[PDB]
């Protein structure tokens, strides 16, 4: 392909002539994103230019990580790849990586903020998050920072999870075991996040808007109740355990007295997601079977992922080795068919 250059976000982008009318649509993880028109297919796409992908061993491995992950993700509610390109003609010239996915116009914050959502619409939004989570979790991939700004949505409320498996960030949706660095966690960290998101879709208000990690924990405990001694097992810091243990005991609230006028099935699902005991938290696959989603649930259309080889994560390699592996993954990429779906 012939490439052209255009200054976007104060830096030069070099992209194939296939992609036209680039326009900035915000930052991404380790990069920045432009909307574009794919002249090959007439489809709208989003192109992410990674920022300094091989500047350091940290950038280089995270570039490889992200490319490997996105090449593996093939699910309608998870960001995956239509294309990946570089202006480099050889490994020796290779210093820039661009990732292409279908364009999604907004994030979940754009949906709820100016819109009184119906319960049927909330069901659809949460259903899609859970469908995507079932898929990524089945490949032993966890998001760990799921939140409305990491949920891409389009003009028809179709939703995809992004920035999974990888500046002041909001902590309001993080699982307590993540926010407080507890010693053990599982895939259900993301289910806590879904509960926080769903609660906000039902009320219009952030569920746990803490000003710091201690304020947020206090808000959490007011809803779910003081934890038992067994939960302290997970907390390394003695000062943290002593503090939590010292707090005045609080009962769990009945969520039916919290989410007023909500579908009782929504309240029941929230009770199963917003539990401190991550071994008692509902899984994504279990949640998809909950009656709240009855009108959407379809077991034939809730697939799992192919096995995902993450052995590279334990390895320390040199920058040029991560760079060469990344180049290999660029070159071996096989674009998917434009139409990959059929009537049920
Ligand atoms: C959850 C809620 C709320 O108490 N927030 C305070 C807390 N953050 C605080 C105190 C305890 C424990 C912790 C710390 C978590 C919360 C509860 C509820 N209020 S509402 O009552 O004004 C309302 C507002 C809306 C709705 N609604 C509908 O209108 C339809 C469905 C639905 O849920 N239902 C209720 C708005 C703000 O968000
Ligand atoms: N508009 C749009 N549409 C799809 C994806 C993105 C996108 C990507 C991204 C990831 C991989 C890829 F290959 C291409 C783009 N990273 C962050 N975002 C946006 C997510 C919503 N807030 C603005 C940034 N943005
Ligand atoms: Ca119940
Ligand atoms: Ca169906
Ligand atoms: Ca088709
Ligand atoms: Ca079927
Ligand atoms: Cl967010």
């Amino acid at each position: 392909p012939t490439f052209y250059r255009q200054e976007l976000n104060k830096t030069i982008w070099e992209v194939p002539e296939r992609y036209q009318n680039l326009s900035p649509v915000g930052s991404g993880a380790y990069g920045s994103v432009c909307a574009a028109f794919d002249t090959k297919t007439g489809h709208r796409v989003a192109v992410k230019k990674l920022s300094r992908p091989f500047q350091s061993i940290i950038h280089a491995k995270r570039t490889y990580r992200e490319l490997r992950l996105l090449k593996h993700m093939k699910h309608e509610n998870v960001i995956g790849l239509l294309d990946v390109f570089t202006p480099a003609r050889s490994l020796e010239e290779f210093n820039d990586v661009y990732l292409v996915t279908h364009l999604m116009g907004a994030d979940l914050n754009n949906i709820v903020k100016c819109q009184k959502l119906t319960d049927d619409h909330v069901q659809f939004l949460i259903y899609q998050i859970l469908r995507g989570l079932k898929y990524i979790h089945s490949a032993d991939i966890i998001h760990r920072d799921l939140k409305p700004s990491n949920l891409a949505v389009n003009e028809d409320s179709e939703l995809k999870i992004l920035d999974f498996g990888l500046y002041v960030a909001t902590r309001w949706y993080r699982a307590p075991e993540i926010m407080l660095n507890w010693m053990h966690y599982n895939q259900t960290v993301d289910i806590w996040s879904v509960g926080c998101i769903m609660a906000e879709l039902l009320t219009g208000r952030t569920l746990f808007p803490g000003t710091d990690h201690i304020d947020q924990l206090k808000l959490i405990l007011r809803l779910v109740g003081t934890p038992g001694a067994e939960l302290l097992k997970k907390i390394s810091s003695e000062s943290a355990r002593n503090y939590i243990q010292s707090l005045a005991q609080m009962p769990k609230m009945n969520f039916a007295n919290v989410f007023i006028g909500a579908n009782p099935l929504a309240v029941d699902l929230l009770e199963k997601m917003l539990v401190l005991d991550s071994d008692k938290r509902i899984t994504a696959a279990q949640a998809l079977a909950h009656a709240y989603f009855a009108q959407y649930h379809d077991p034939d259309d809730e697939p799992v992922a192919d096995p995902y080889d993450q052995s590279f994560e334990s390895r320390d390699l040199l920058i040029d080795e991560w760079k060469s592996l990344t180049y290999d993954e660029v070159i071996s990429f096989v674009p998917p068919p434009l139409d990959q779906e059929e009537m049920e």
